[PDB]
């Protein structure tokens, strides 16, 4: 079994060499697919990213100077890669080295310190004392003291120095900036064209790209609110108290205007200023101010240089840059509206007024106050407002979070910071801290600080995961291709009936099943490997080891190769299997995708179940190694082991299922599972048959070894399945086999090694040589080498080519050559005993002369069984045939035998009165009578038992003496043939039609057919009706589940919007009670905020009840000791982890347990979540640990990770100025209704709204969308709960806030219509793909009818093709409307207002009629060159898949190119489309906005254009595919058979064409119809056609199922239908049986007998020498007539034969041999047997009389006992023509 393993394994290997076509590509393929993908690969980098924390933000309610120092400096979260002070528990400043802090802290000490300090009083004291004495002295020196305290107060300052030259520096690009940073924090009608070109330059300037569009509705915007409520009032103005609390700027001017002159005058000529300039230089002050100063600068002699009169710095110059900068900052502020508060009565009415601010570029947030009811009393104890701000400065309220997970802290200042940016958060907590301080009218200040939660150490590698996740594509483009080829491989293999052989020569299937798997398997594993290579070495798959995947992409090989080998049994085309394979494997790699999307409710036992596929388990593989490459480590030796066992169960299903279905339904050959003579006996025996049977009974038949017997039947009886149970592949019956001395049922194998099989079909392999078929057949048959060239030098020198240009050639040889090398194949192995199948069966006659020249000289002992319908063949080589019927053995012996005993007499025959012949022979012969008279022949019968007396010899000698008298020319006699014992033994319509209405008779007939042709084929091709329709069902149920993409509903800022949450409380400085207080309401009965109190006020999330346990989880002991060991501070409380490495790429940083440090207690809030307690905890470090902890733990599940905590709060802690401030004001210059009075008051307040007792940081993920408002919204309730006194039951105490964006802008709108193309040209494409399908039927119906089969049978008669052409277009229209409809009313039935209005369906309607019009005649010129059928549907499917992605491509990308674009019918419908649904669209957001649209789409500019366009196409595509196929003697009665007007002629193609799905009458009736016969009597001219043609119980029935014989007997009917003088036939009889060809023969004879001559052209001389009466051989063409029959059987014919018998045997006489070589000269020994004898007389023809006497006289002497005298043949004559060419 091992060398025939080998044999197919090397003819694989060479089928695979000598292609050198097919392995080049599929090398290059995966090559290419690789490349490519390594070539986007280098294009996108990985993006890393160091671990960071961000700053702090600071809300308008902890100080109007911090919140604007976080607005202005850091509002682009710089990410300081290193714990900020700011997320520290104990300090929430990070401001500490700003300027303008230390400036104002300055001022308020200065301000502390003016109103204590009395030196004015002491200087009047001493004024007034001396306009010395002893209190003079002590009020000098308490002057003096003052003046030196006041000294000490005004140089501690250092402000103003740093601003002076802060502001003169400020009056490269990078310098500006850093200033800026410095100075601070640490590190047009409508207005003045001022402040326009202000803002003009900064947003030209890229300084403040991040701080303008943060600063623009700060002093631009104005806020409006419903409604016009006294609560609501007082709220706002708490709002508008808490805004104006910087308008401290705006009545500086005022005040700086009305002190100017005063203080200059005190400076100028004041007594007081010109007693401290005297006081301050002296004699003895001088060590004085020395020691006052303490060593500081600015010493007595600048004192005296700054404060001098009429003066290098004095303070005129330190007043006018005063002076000046007060000017600068009142411009400044000239143009800041601070007065941002607007009353609007209702909602509609503030929407209006919203969107007209909004058309003003000046508007910010407007709040809306729900369940007021105007008129009423403070508060309903529970206040819902909603924020309406634009879209562009909000976040979405469509989701709430980016859908797939990614790493990345979404810390991006602009794209998802709107919330910060936008003035959201602002005012949401400005308007919250009103609420509070108006419900509960409390005096306490608590400020909210935002810390953003930071990331640990993230890197960005998406592409990866992506291109490792959708690996089964490009691993199985190139896989498809392969298996494509070995699918055709295979069916190619099994439809050439080659497998079929290989099973009779003793071979099993299961080692042809192992070759072609070794050999599919060796390609497949190279190209893995190489693939694994290149994985290895592109950094597609690092970190991985190449083993594994090798491995993984072998067992993928195995499992594809046994999916083919179960996939090829259900196809019997090679072509087609091969085109159907790759769309297999891609509706099969399909549900993989499918479930991958929908993999959130996808369990274990349905994934196994799901499993039994192999692409989807390659998937699985795939996810689990891009899971263990993301995290860097890689996938080694160490899910996939499921996995690869589901492969290998996969392989052993598809075996099973293979060997099963191999089984049950095979192919259209293989079976389906659930007279008699003196035997020769001088002889050797091979083959004993001893009574035969099987299932509906006695054959008793020997064969011998040195005789050629013959086995005839009727294909009916038991002759070929006797045949067929000798060759074996069938259980036989109770009876006996023996050949060669072997039992069939006792040894099988034994018997094949030495039985040569030669069937009907030809065994011939391609791409192969000779020599390499004749080596491969020896080698199969068990020879050495040197017996195996010995018989392939034998084989060569007995066929005929000896050369090296035939030998080393494939198979190209000709028929005839090709089947004698068949037929000399079976001989190899030198087999005793060989059994042929038909051979010779459409072969000229020379190379049948030839195979009989093989077959004879193959005749020493090897047991040849001739088995063929043939009858001259079968008795010019059979030496013993063997007639059969009804299963049992009729008659069996030689030719001479059989032809003597129950044949009859001789046939003569006489070429030119018929009677005188006539009664002349009656009179010579006893019982003679006329057989036939034809056309110069006359044939008549006599008895061979008669005339033995010598009555022949005086007949022809009569014959001879008035040859002259009569007409006949030439005179011949034969004997009786075998197909004479063989049969023994077992249309008018009375007037034409031709006209005007012969056009419209054959328009309608083809309308018929087609129509028949189409009504009978729901079992064929009548999915092109379903497909679409499921098509567009599938793409309209996939249009209904995208979400419209712009809605915006009003979401309610709440913490609970996510399934499951982890929260932490830092209580730090644990010292306070308000601290206290505050945490206690935040922990307490109402719980975080509204989500259960006193019921669930909030839609579909119930609270639960009880929850209340202080448990800390468990630790193992490592962590313990770990712990125990000591050495953990609050700095570096835990062991850290490095992240991404050199070398190493690390999604996330791995590092071992106690990375958090400790599980924090635990417990459940009663509010679906658990709140963890961090007191004294180091957060940042914690919260990063644990994040990291929790996605990596989520992440080894492969779980779908999600986000794991969103929020967490930490509270912390951080009059008497005023009332200084209140007492200078009345103390000094008291007045009232000033400027002075106002800008003092609001620097008191400035001044107090600054100190805030306590605080709370409220750390924030922003990966949520919406997690910053909720849980400020949670802290403002907690505040508000809180601050309620005397036990107000807080439970009903609660605070809503929404979030809803105003309505879209005009420009919104048209955007949002616009950005819909990404889901009409799906739509577009979808459709496209759908109705493409509908011409395929029609161009591969075109191909099918194309080859012979209807179009030139039907040109040869009349038929007009243009109006074949036409009827074509017009049926094509006629189904195509039908379906186009169906797919309307499908359409139709949906609710799709962008296609069922009443001004969408028509125009839709009638551009899909136009598109069908204009792509019907498209695909007709492609059927043209198309040399196959079954194959153009998926080239062409692809072709117009290919335009149509093409044309979406395209439009979404241009005037030219849509213009030149038109010609594609794809491309106009996908337009047509994508323009109809933007019109749709654009008049929708018209009528909502207010506005109105009535532009039709049929407009020449949107659609209109593209259907004009189409129809002229396929008008001149009509036009252009009729113009394609136009390119722009023989008497009455004569069968003249050439032996190499159009209506009035009949033709038989060699070829059967009919069609397959129409009945055997309607044929005829069809072609009747076409011949111009009569509607009223063409059903009685197809019945005289079915009657003349017989198989009238076969009448109704389909033609594609008729058998040979049937299909033949068919074509002869449709030959004769119209009558036509002339009838041409080409092969009428070929393959069929005797009895029947008989009837063919008898039905050409009465047609040609009618005065109708017919013309035949076939290969076997016989039925031409039974029907043809002239053999008008033209060799130089035309027409010629070649003289008859009989006239060339005489002239160019060879002499007589005979066949003598002896009346003794044992063995034979020598004598008579002598007495026969001597009496004739030219005596030849034909064939010399034992007790038989025949001889050949050339040129002695004419003496007849003579030899028929010397026969007569030797019979009683040589003891002869039979004798036959025959004349030549017709194929003898043939052959004598072709041989001296
Ligand atoms: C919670 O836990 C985290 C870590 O788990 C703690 O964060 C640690 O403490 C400091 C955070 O404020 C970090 O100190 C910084 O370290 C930087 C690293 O630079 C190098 O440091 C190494 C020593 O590790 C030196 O040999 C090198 O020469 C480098 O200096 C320092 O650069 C940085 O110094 C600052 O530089 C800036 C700019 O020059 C100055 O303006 C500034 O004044 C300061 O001098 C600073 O020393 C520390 O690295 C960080 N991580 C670790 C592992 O210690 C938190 O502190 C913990 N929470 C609490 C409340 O303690
Ligand atoms: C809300 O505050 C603004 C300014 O903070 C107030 O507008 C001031 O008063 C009148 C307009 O009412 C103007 O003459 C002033 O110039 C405005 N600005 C300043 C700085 O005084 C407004 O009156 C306040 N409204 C309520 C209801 O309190
Ligand atoms: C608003 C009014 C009341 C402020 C009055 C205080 C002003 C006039 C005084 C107090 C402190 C003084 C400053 C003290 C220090 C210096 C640095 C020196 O190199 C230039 C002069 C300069 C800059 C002085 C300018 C004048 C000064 C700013
Ligand atoms: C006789 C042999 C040598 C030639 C056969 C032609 C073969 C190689 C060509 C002709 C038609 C081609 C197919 C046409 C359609 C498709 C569908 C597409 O989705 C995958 C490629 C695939 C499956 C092509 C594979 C290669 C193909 C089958
Ligand atoms: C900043 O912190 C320092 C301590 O390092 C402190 O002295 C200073 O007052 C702080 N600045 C503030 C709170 O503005
Ligand atoms: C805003 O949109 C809502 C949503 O339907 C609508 O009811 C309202 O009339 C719209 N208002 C304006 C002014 O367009």
């Amino acid at each position: 079994c091992w060398p025939q393993l080998r044999l197919l394994l090397w003819k694989n290997l060479t089928f695979r060499r000598r292609q050198t076509c097919q392995l080049l590509l599929e090398v290059a393929w995966p090559l290419f697919i690789f490349l490519i993908l390594i070539s986007v690969r280098l294009s996108y980098p990985p993006y890393e990213q160091h671990e960071c924390h961000f700053p702090n933000k600071a809300m308008p309610s902890a100080g109007t100077l911090p919140w604007v120092q976080g607005i202005i400096c850091n509002a682009n979260n710089p990410c300081f890669r290193y714990p900020t002070p700011g997320e520290a528990p104990g300090v929430v400043g990070n401001f500490n080295k700003s300027i303008v802090a230390r400036l104002f802290s300055d001022a308020r000490r200065l301000l502390l310190y003016s109103q204590k300090d009395t030196s004015m009083k002491d200087m009047r004291k001493v004024l007034r004392t001396l306009q010395p004495s002893k209190e003079l002295a002590e009020a000098t020196k308490t002057l003096l003291h003052s003046l030196g305290t006041l000294a000490q107060e005004l140089f501690s300052m250092r402000s103003w120095s740093d601003m002076r030259q802060e502001v003169m520096f400020l009056t490269s690009s990078t310098q500006i900036y850093q200033a800026v940073s410095r100075i601070v924090c640490g590190h047009d009608n409508s207005t003045t064209p001022y402040c326009n070109d202000l803002m003009k330059n900064l947003e030209s300037s890229p300084l403040s790209r991040i701080i303008w569009k943060a600063l623009k509705p700060l002093l631009v915007g104005k806020i409006l609110y419903t409604p016009d409520t006294p609560a609501t009032r007082q709220v706002m103005a708490e709002v508008n108290k808490t805004f104006q609390e910087l308008a401290v700027f705006h009545d500086l001017e005022g005040m700086w205007e009305e002190l100017s002159p005063k203080i200059w005058t005190f400076m100028e000529n004041s007594q007081e200023m010109d007693l401290v300039r005297m006081l301050l230089d002296s004699r003895d002050n001088d060590h004085f101010w020395e020691q006052q100063l303490d060593g500081l600068d600015w010493t007595a002699q600048d004192i005296v240089a700054f404060l001098a009169k009429h003066p290098v710095y004095t303070w005129r110059e330190a007043f006018n840059e005063t002076n000046q900068a007060i000017r600068t900052i009142s411009r400044f502020m000239e143009c800041v509206n601070l007065n941002k508060l607007e009353p609007i009565a209702t909602e509609v009415w503030l929407i209006n007024k919203s969107m007209e601010l909004l058309d003003e570029r000046k508007f910010w947030a407007g709040i809306v106050f729900t369940g007021i009811t105007p008129g009423s009393i403070e508060l309903p104890h529970h206040v819902k407002y909603k924020i309406r701000m634009d879209i562009d400065n909000v976040e979405r309220t469509n989701k709430i979070k980016d859908g797939y997970w990614d790493p990345g802290p979404r810390a991006d200042p602009f794209e998802d910071m709107r919330y910060v940016w936008g003035g959201f958060a602002y005012l949401q907590d400005v308007v919250e801290q009103a609420i509070i301080r108006v419900l509960t009218g409390t005096e306490k200040k608590t400020g909210v600080y935002m810390q953003q939660m930071p990331y640990p150490c993230y890197v960005d590698d998406i592409f990866l995961r992506v291109m490792s996740r959708s690996m089964p594509l490009f691993m199985t483009l190139a896989w498809i291709y392969s298996v494509a080829v070995i699918i055709k491989g295979i069916v190619y293999e099994k439809e050439a009936r080659l497998k079929e052989t290989m099973r009779i020569m003793g071979l099993d299937n299961s080692i042809l099943w192992f070759s072609w798997f070794i050999s599919s398997l060796i390609p497949l594993l190279v190209s893995a490997g190489l693939l694994v290579v290149i994985l290895k070495l592109g950094n597609l798959l690092p970190y991985s080891d190449p083993s594994v995947v090798f491995v993984f992409l072998s067992v993928f090989a195995v499992v594809t190769i046994l999916q083919c080998f179960l996939i090829s049994t259900l196809f019997s085309r090679a072509n087609l299997a091969a085109a159907c394979g790759g769309i297999i494997y891609f509706t099969l790699y399909l549900p993989y995708v499918l479930c991958v999307a929908w993999r959130d409710y996808v369990g274990f036992t349905l994934k196994i179940f799901a499993s039994l596929l192999s692409p989807v388990a390659f998937g699985f593989g795939c996810e689990y190694f891009a899971l263990f490459e993301e995290q860097g480590i890689g996938v080694q030796w160490d899910n996939l082991t499921t996995s690869v066992s589901m492969m290998l169960f996969d392989t052993f299903l598809y075996g099973v299922m293979t060997w099963y279905i191999e089984a049950v339904f095979p192919g259209q050959y293989g079976i389906p599972r659930p007279c008699m003579e003196e035997e020769p006996t001088h002889l050797k025996l091979g083959v004993s048959i001893q009574n035969l049977v099987k299932v509906y009974d006695g054959l008793a038949l020997n064969f011998y070894e040195g005789q050629i017997t013959s086995f005839l039947g009727h294909n009916g009886a038991g002759k070929t399945t006797t045949m067929s149970i000798l060759t074996g592949l069938f259980p036989p019956t109770s009876g006996t086999a023996y050949i060669l001395g072997k039992d069939i049922r006792s040894e099988m194998s034994t018997i094949r090694q030495n039985l040569g099989v030669c069937p009907q079909h030809n065994v011939l392999f391609d791409m192969l040589t000779v020599e390499e078929h004749i080596w491969f057949y020896a080698r199969l048959k068990g020879l050495s080498e040197k017996h195996v060239k010995a018989e392939m030098e034998q084989m060569a020198l007995d066929v005929g080519l000896p050369s090296s240009k035939l030998k080393s050639k494939t198979s190209q040889l000709s028929g005839g050559m090709q089947r004698k090398l068949s037929v000399a194949l079976a001989f190899v192995g030198g087999s005793k005993v060989v059994i042929l199948d038909e051979p010779t069966a459409g072969v000229d006659p020379y190379s049948r002369r030839g195979i009989w020249e093989l077959l004879l000289k193959y005749r020493q002992g090897r047991t040849i069984i001739l088995s063929t319908h043939h009858m001259d063949e079968a008795d010019v080589l059979g030496d013993r045939i063997a007639i059969i019927s009804h299963g049992k053995l009729c008659c069996v012996g030689s030719s001479l035998f059989l032809k003597n005993q129950l044949g009859t007499g001789y046939y003569l025959t006489l070429v030119k009165d018929v009677s005188a012949i006539s009664n002349l022979i009656r009179k010579h012969v006893s019982e003679a009578r006329l057989v036939e008279d034809i056309g110069h022949e006359l044939t008549y019968v006599l008895p061979y038992e008669a005339a033995k007396e010598g009555a022949f010899v005086e007949l022809f000698h009569e014959i001879d003496d008035r040859l002259s008298d009569l007409g006949i020319s030439s005179y011949g006699i034969s004997e009786t043939t075998l197909e004479e014992i063989f049969l023994k033994v077992a249309g008018k319509g009375s007037y034409q039609v031709k006209g005007w209405k012969l056009t419209q008779q054959q328009f309608v007939a083809l309308l018929w057919k087609r129509l028949l042709i189409a009504r009978r084929s729901r079992k064929g091709f009548f999915a092109q009706i379903v497909l679409p329709a499921v098509f567009v069902c599938i793409a309209l149920v996939f249009s209904l589940i995208v979400p419209p993409f712009g809605k915006y509903p009003s979401l309610e800022l709440q913490p609970w919007m996510y399934n499951e949450q982890y929260t932490f409380v830092s209580n730090d400085a644990p010292e306070d009670t308000g601290t206290l207080e505050l945490l206690n309401a935040l922990t307490k009965d109402p719980g975080f905020g509204t989500r259960c109190m006193e019921g669930n006020p909030i839609p579909d999330t119930p609270c639960q009840a009880g929850e209340e346990e202080w448990t800390t989880a468990p630790v193992p002991q490592t962590i313990m000791d770990l712990f125990q060991n000591g050495n953990w501070t609050m700095q570096n409380p835990s062991p850290a982890c490095q992240c991404s490495s050199d070398k190493i790429k690390k999604m996330l940083p791995v590092c071992p347990p106690g990375a958090g440090g400790l599980p924090p207690p635990q417990r459940k809030q009663n509010t679906a979540d658990i709140l963890q307690d961090l007191t004294g905890r180091n957060i940042s470090d914690y919260l990063v640990k644990t994040y990291v902890q929790i996605i990596a733990k989520s992440l080894k599940n492969k779980i779908w990770v999600n986000e794991f905590r969103y929020g967490g709060f930490s509270l912390g802690v951080s009059q008497e100025v005023n009332d200084a401030i209140k007492q200078m004001k009345k103390h000094l210059k008291l007045a009232k209704d000033s400027s002075a009075d106002r800008f003092l008051n609001s620097l008191g307040r400035f001044m107090t709204g600054l100190d805030t007792k306590n605080n709370v940081k409220v750390w924030f993920n922003n990966k949520g969308w919406h997690a910053i408002s909720s849980f400020l919204n949670v802290i403002n309730n907690a505040i508000l709960r809180a601050n309620l006194q005397k036990g107000e039951n807080p439970s009903h105490y609660g605070i809503t806030a929404f979030n809803h964006p105003l309505n879209l802008t005009k420009q919104q709108l048209s955007e949002v219509a616009l950005m819909t193309t990404s889901v009409d040209v799906l739509v577009s494409i979808c459709v496209i793909f759908a109705m493409s399908f509908v011409p395929a039927s029609f161009v591969v119906f075109l191909i099918q009818e194309r080859v012979s089969k209807a179009k030139h049978l039907q040109f040869i008669s009349g038929v007009k093709p243009v109006i074949y052409w036409l009827s074509n277009f017009v049926w094509d229209m006629c189904n195509y409307v039908v379906p186009a409809t169906l797919v309307i009313i499908i359409f139709i039935c949906f609710q799709q207002k962008s296609y069922v209005s009443s001004t969408n369906l028509p125009v839709l309607a009638l551009l899909l009629l136009l598109y069908g019009w204009s792509i019907t005649p498209l695909m007709y010129p492609a059927s043209f060159v198309f040399k196959i059928p079954s194959t153009a549907y998926v080239v062409l499917t692809s072709v117009n898949l290919f335009i149509g992605i093409n044309g979406s491509v395209a439009t979404f990308v241009n005037d030219i190119l849509k213009s030149v674009f038109l010609i594609f019918p794809h491309f106009c419908l996908g337009r047509g489309l994508i323009d109809m649904v933007k019109n749709q669209a654009m008049a929708d957001a018209l009528e909502r906005f207010g506005e109105n649209r009535f532009v039709s789409p049929l407009s020449w500019d949107l659609v209109g254009r593209n259907l004009f366009a189409m129809a002229v196409e396929g008008v001149v595509f009509f036009l252009i595919t009729v113009l394609i196929q136009y390119r722009f003697g023989i008497p009455p009665g004569e069968c003249f058979g050439l032996l190499g007007v159009h209506q009035n002629m009949g033709y038989c193609p060699q070829f059967d064409a009919i069609t397959e799905l129409l009945t055997g009458r309607e044929h005829v009736e069809f072609f009747a119809l076409l011949r111009g016969v009569p509607e009223k009597e063409v059903g009685k001219v197809g019945e005289w056609a079915i009657r003349k043609l017989g198989l009238v119980k076969y009448g109704e029935k389909y033609a594609g199922n008729y058998s040979g014989g049937n299909k033949r007997k068919l074509s002869t009917a449709m030959a004769l239908i119209g009558g036509p003088p002339v009838v041409f036939l080409d092969e009428p009889t070929t393959g069929m049986d005797p009895k029947a060809r008989r009837f063919l023969w008898n039905c050409a004879l009465s047609v040609v007998k009618e005065g109708r001559s017919v013309v035949l052209t076939s290969h076997s001389m016989e039925e031409c020498e039974a029907l043809c009466t002239r053999m008008a051989i033209m060799v130089n063409g035309r027409f010629r007539c070649l003289g008859s029959v009989q006239h060339l059987k005489n002239r160019f014919g060879d002499g007589y034969t005979i066949v003598v018998r002896i009346a003794g045997s044992n063995p034979d006489l020598k004598p008579v041999q002598d007495f026969f070589g001597l009496a004739f000269p030219g005596s030849v020994l034909k064939e010399k047997h034992r007790n038989m004898l025949q001889y050949q007389l050339p040129s002695s023809l004419s003496s007849l009389a003579r030899i028929f006497s010397i026969l007569s006289q030797s019979k009683k002497r040589l003891h002869i006992e039979d004798y036959s005298v025959s004349q030549t043949t017709l194929d003898q004559v043939f052959v004598n023509f072709a041989k001296d060419q």
